[PDB]
């Protein structure tokens, strides 16, 4: 099936963020391992500049939904592997509540043998004081629902879904995503039907490692057929 028969194995991913919020620039680069027939992706990240400016949970969904896990009876909707090995655009708005919004735009695509996810992200209007840029976000995950439609006029699909961020002070601040996936190439894609992913991820740090830095597990899986 093409685009699917890159993924039956493990797949090596490499990502690379270049990143400017309010002003403070930053470079994340992480590598791993992807397994889509488990819909199981482990990766370790490093801020390459120093000190991440923002806390790593802000970033786990800038940081290639490829490896999601489609059950066979909904391998028709599986969109992001379709589009390989040429790859799709990725881009984002992402409302952070009472905050500013992050802008990104990502290249996901083979180089290679590998699963590659090349990003650039533009944050503003944060409140230096709020939970983004004074890091008052708890060191951990949650599990959401990423909801997908068909965008037939641009070929691709548009994405929707809120994130909840656990703040120290036992609040939960809400992310509000905006997405839309384009193919780079020119052949074709598979338009899906309304479905969505199911996410679970977990966070946790390399006890060796002094660099700042993100550890990540994560399970998705395609429902809702």
């Amino acid at each position: 099936s093409k685009g699917e028969e890159l993924f039956t194995g493990v797949v090596p991913i490499l990502v690379e963020l270049d990143g400017d919020v309010n002003g403070h620039k930053f470079s994340v680069s992480g590598e791993g391992e992807g397994d889509a027939t488990y819909g199981k992706l482990t990766l370790k990240f490093i801020c390459t500049t120093g000190k991440l400016p923002v806390p790593w949970p802000t970033l786990v969904t800038t940081l290639v939904q490829c490896f999601s896990r489609y059950p066979d009876h909904m391998k028709q909707h599986d969109f992001f592997k379709s589009a390989m090995p040429e790859g799709y655009v990725q881009e984002r708005t992402i409302f952070f509540k009472d905050d500013g919004n992050y802008k990104t735009r990502a290249e996901v695509k083979f180089e290679g043998d590998t699963l590659v996810n090349r990003i650039e992200l533009k944050g503003i209007d944060f409140k230096e004081d709020g939970n983004i840029l004074g890091h008052k976000l708890e060191y951990n995950y949650n599990s959401h629902n990423v909801y997908i439609m068909a965008d037939k006029q641009k070929n691709g699909i548009k994405v929707n879904f809120k994130i909840r961020h656990n703040i120290e002070d036992g609040s939960v601040q809400l992310a509000d995503h905006y997405q839309q996936n384009t193919p780079i190439g020119d052949g074709p894609v598979l338009l899906p039907d309304n479905h969505y992913l199911s996410t679970q991820s977990a966070l946790s740090k390399d006890p060796n490692e002094k660099r700042d830095h993100m550890v990540l597990l994560e399970f998705v899986t395609a429902a809702g057929i």
